[PDB]
């Protein structure tokens, strides 16, 4: 009833993501009914819209084995649009890309051990030549090359983040390999997606924060101001920077992050001078959100706080909050477990005038929180997380992730005798077999702990 | 049960240590069955790994005295793996060692007094000349020189860090003798055998610290995220600051300590810088153990606390806890005495969200804790420790080492009016018959303290 904002909504171009029958990296299948709805002829290039504000450029066409209402892309879209079978997606024309002036990739290291002969000519070369493939910037694809496959990101590219590879495109690979850690921690990055039993509160957010700066129009039409400054709150562990970095990545507005402790341990003036620089930058680029996490770092209550230069913070945040106009179109959001803490002048009417509890999960929350966190688990069909989540009357979102690593833990413990310490690689076998039992959870929670 | 970690597992390459029968330092003896298992034919080289990430480099020779599981090796091999008679040790097939450019060798100096001669002509030519010896970087090895035996150390080696001793191998001797008390503090060094009473501590010190950074490869596999912050607490005295030596001299990550008291010693800013090139360092080198000792002296509660740059410390470690991104390979240990006085903000998910309390000892622990004190300790006959052990309730380990030095005290002054306090040596005689007594014992327990 309040919660109607976050309803997905039914759309001529959003439609379910199917497995692919052709394999290109290049290609998304759509029904022959579907193309003319939208207007799209054969072969022509798209931008599709995933989850956590990403994106792919495809080369559009026409299937009879797919349904109406459905996109069939390979493995390799899936990943650079985050997404899974079964997911949403938005599918848009785009008859604006330019032909490619230059372009930078890169091999992920671990796909890419023994023999160089020559990257280009073995692999890239033959993946491009006369293809005119669509690529954005930051796509992580797959190439063969006889012997086996080689993972491949875009780092760079000369018409602004997407372009057609033509033959007149340079294609660069210079540099050192691209880490797998640094992509597998680019896919490891928060969306609302991981954050569980906040259903009400992520509601809330995009009200206040992602609606007035998407559509100031709305606020402006009814005749209303929209609010500037909304402060999350809550116990220790309930999920705010979670949220922080959900919102960060889930976003249209550009976004700049402010940690409490990060600003307070610089020098005397170039602390002030940071925070300067963060409301600066933030009027200077878009609609924008500056994140203050930990604010009770920076802003404590200006009557019980000792140091000089601590009580010309809280004045020069004080002076930042007010010195946004209503044009900025810059929204301030914050983060605290103790909100009673801060100065109060800072929680008056036009500064932070809006609060978000983000409070402690009830069973069903937890529930939802033990799915997120066991995702990437390997769980046996005896674990009942509902179960778990009954057993966890004080419980939040921290003790819960806490719970799962220390159910894990103990698997491997059970697992001990065919592992050694000592020796340099872990038997291929003993890892297979992994997998944290139900026995695991009751022996993780007769060691929990409240608070 | 928990302590599965700690089980020390038999292995074909797992072998007991007994007394050689071939004295020559470069050579180990193995049965003829455990040969063949092993892949090992007569005069390979081969890796020895002890105690305290100790190794030897020895050729391998097959004996019919010596049984299928033990391995014979003189003095100076069990010297330099650190193990006594009766210690496990691994063996390792070790066919990669170049021959030697240059080697550097020292002797030791009580060893050495009077007569030069020339060291490389009387004593290191005729011990390398035509034998092929392998040798490793920081071996202490005896050469006899028809008049006596005089101990040398190797320094220094231009293939990495073993070799073989070819004729083109240039020997060095060109320093001032090594000090005999530096090689004496250095078997000093603790190990995981010096800390007695602790032994589901020590497991999961393993589990949370070596574990992790030895095998990520695991917490990965399972989908699950490696703890990043362990706490040691416990009353004064547990052994915290022994652990902290321990790990450091046990572990095959790189170490870095950090004291509290040193940190806080040194001007403002100077201090922030330390801790950052700490951080630096330890993200630099490898998977790495950062220790920060008597941490409540560099986290106290912000709350509670008068000095700026004293807050701006805290509020630089804060951040660096954080700033370690996943891929880093860095867990954080931190000991404290007064867990209850360190800024709640650290000890929260994320950062030291792990804690281990060393807590005072048991009965059985003491006596632990008593057999790894008097193990240098001459004692007699009568003197029970199971006994002093029962009769020591509120003891921890500081005091039970205070107790041993008192006791001792104690048959010092029993042999005083042969003692005098004038006299430049003391007397030979009086030197052997010390031991020390149950009857100084119970002196000594008649002095003792709590806590
Ligand atoms: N509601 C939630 N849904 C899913 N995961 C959660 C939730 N709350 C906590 N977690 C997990 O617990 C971890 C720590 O939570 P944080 O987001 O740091 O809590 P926090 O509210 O920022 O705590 P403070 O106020 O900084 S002490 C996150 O990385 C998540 O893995
Ligand atoms: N568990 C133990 N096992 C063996 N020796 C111990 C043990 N605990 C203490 N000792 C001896 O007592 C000495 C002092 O112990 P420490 O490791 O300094 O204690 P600590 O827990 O670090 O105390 P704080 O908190 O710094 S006052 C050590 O050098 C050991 O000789
Ligand atoms: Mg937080």
């Amino acid at each position: 009833l309040s919660t109607a904002i976050l309803k997905q909504k039914n759309r001529p171009n959003r439609l379910i993501v199917d497995e692919a029958i052709n394999e290109d990296n290049s290609v998304v299948s759509l029904s022959q009914p579907k193309m003319d709805e939208l207007q799209l002829f054969r072969g022509d290039t798209v931008l599709l819209k995933g989850k956590k504000r990403r994106e792919a450029v495809c080369i559009v066409l026409s299937d009879d084995t797919c349904s109406d209402e459905k996109i069939r892309m390979n493995r390799v879209v899936r990943n650079n649009l985050r997404v899974g079978l079964g997911d949403v997606i938005s599918i848009q024309p785009c008859p604006d890309v330019k032909y490619g002036k230059r372009i930078h990739v890169l091999p992920i290291d671990d796909t890419v051990e023994g023999i160089t002969g020559n990257l280009f000519e073995v692999y890239l070369k033959p993946y491009f030549l006369e293809a005119y493939r669509p690529i954005r910037k930051g796509d992580i694809f797959l190439v063969r090359g006889g012997m086996r496959a080689v993972e491949f990101k875009v780092v760079e590219t000369d018409p602004s983040p997407y372009c057609i590879v033509a033959p007149d495109t340079v294609i660069h690979c210079e540099g050192e390999p691209i880490k797998r850690e640094d992509e597998e921690e680019s896919l490891n990055e928060v969306g609302y997606d991981d954050i569980g039993g906040c259903r009400k509160q992520l509601a809330q957010i995009k009200e206040m924060v992602e609606l007035p700066l998407r559509h100031p129009a709305l606020f402006k039409a009814i005749g209303v101001k929209p609010p500037r400054g909304i402060l999350l709150y809550g116990p220790p562990g309930t999920g705010k920077t979670l949220i922080a970095r959900a919102v960060a990545n889930e976003t249209g507005a550009f976004f700049f992050l402010i940690n409490g402790p990060e600003i307070m341990s610089k020098l005397a003036g170039e602390s002030e001078s940071n925070l300067r620089k963060a409301f600066e930058e933030a009027e200077k680029n878009a609609p924008a959100i500056i994140f203050i996490d930990e604010l009770d770092a920076i802003a404590p209550k200006r009557e019980k706080t000792h140091g000089e230069v601590e009580r010309r913070i809280v004045s020069q945040l004080l002076t930042l909050m007010d010195g946004l106009k209503q044009r900025a179109h810059v929204i301030v959001m914050a983060a605290t477990n103790r909100p009673n803490s801060i100065d109060p002048a800072l929680r008056r009417f036009g500064r932070f005038d809006r609060e978000v509890d983000i409070g402690i999960p009830d069973a069903t929350g937890r529930l939802e929180i033990l799915q997120i966190h066991t995702k990437n688990m390997k769980l046996a069909d005896d674990v009942d997380l509902e179960q778990v989540a009954n057993e966890t009357h004080g419980h939040v979102g921290a003790d819960l992730a806490a719970l799962c690593s220390e159910a894990a833990l103990q698997a491997i413990r059970k697992k001990m005798d065919l592992i050694d310490l000592e020796d340099e690689t872990i038997d291929a076998e003993v890892m297979n077999s992994l997998a944290v039992t139900m026995d695991d959870f009751r022996w993780a929670l007769s060691q929990s702990n409240p608070s």
